[PDB]
């Protein structure tokens, strides 16, 4: 059977580890900052909300991104879920490069001045609350401050490493 | 912000649905979660967040392991079973205890993942709880149960 035991090691792959979790379904976002009039944005699939009081959310960013330092330094963000319709936006965003917003209609947020992404089914803005180390990403954990629900499409939806939707 | 707000908003993403537990001096605990998120890759972390209000926390904090099984979409009773307050949840429940935590997996989850607790925080009124996964079973090939606007939903 098994007996009182301690840690152990394990045998998991990385191959294992990524093909199992791929199997937790998330909507997908573009979480966005503005550092020193600068705008940088991603797409971002590891959002989760956090606490009810005070509203706090998180997410995940790999340290070896482009966009890290700037919501290192940054001390707000913004949030917007993307609609079904919007695997396009997702793409672009999670493309690494310089300047991702010459072509993309957004708006910044009344609260953080941090882009919003037009077409989104609703948009979310924080403070920064708290950051911490976590392997090879960061985990920033965002109080909200606003929050607008803009239409009632349907989220876009990130499951087994691929786009698709609600039923 | 009020709490309306903020939690009917945040109901507009969807998340699939675990039962994590944890095994404390043979004790079985568990709750359903939808805060599951991949955290890092090397090495391989996960995180939950668990409100430090459930009658569950204290065992999380102390127990340094645990487990999550991903609901498949024909277990909304199990879901709901495991969302509500009480003590021996157990019971009925098909199980088994995981080969590397012996904290319980659900039987008819589509996947399987055991970690060992590698860091956890203060997060308002939740605790975040980070685990590094140290086994993992892709169990059948049924679709997930999803969780969106606050009611249960499936995928397409
Ligand atoms: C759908 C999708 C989601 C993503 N999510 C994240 C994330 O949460 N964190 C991150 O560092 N990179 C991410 N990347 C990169 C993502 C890329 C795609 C295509
Ligand atoms: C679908 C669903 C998801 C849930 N997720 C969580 C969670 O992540 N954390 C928590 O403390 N309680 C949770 N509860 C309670 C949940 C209840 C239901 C019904
Ligand atoms: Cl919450
Ligand atoms: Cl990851
Ligand atoms: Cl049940």
């Amino acid at each position: 059977a098994h007996h009182h035991h301690h840690h152990m090691a394990g045998t998991v792959t990385e191959s294992q580890f990524k093909d199992t979790m791929s199997r937790f379904p998330q909507g997908v976002t573009i979480i966005t900052t503005n550092c020193n009039n600068e705008l940088f944005g991603f797409t971002a699939s590891s959002l989760t909300s956090v606490s009810l009081k005070p509203p706090l959310i998180l997410f995940c960013l790999n340290k070896n991104s482009f966009s890290i330092n700037s919501f290192q330094k940054s001390d707000k963000f913004a949030v917007s879920i993307l609609a079904e319709n919007q695997i396009d936006i997702s793409k672009h965003f999670a493309k690494s490069q310089p300047n991702k917003f010459t072509k993309i209609a957004y708006e910044l947020g009344n609260k953080t001045n941090c882009p919003l992404i037009n077409g989104a089914t609703c948009y979310i803005e924080c403070n920064k609350y708290a950051s911490y180390d976590a392997g090879d990403h960061v985990i920033f954990i965002g109080e909200v401050i606003n929050t607008a629900i803009k239409n009632d499409l349907k989220p876009l939806l990130y499951f087994h490493k691929s786009y698709t939707n609600l039923q």
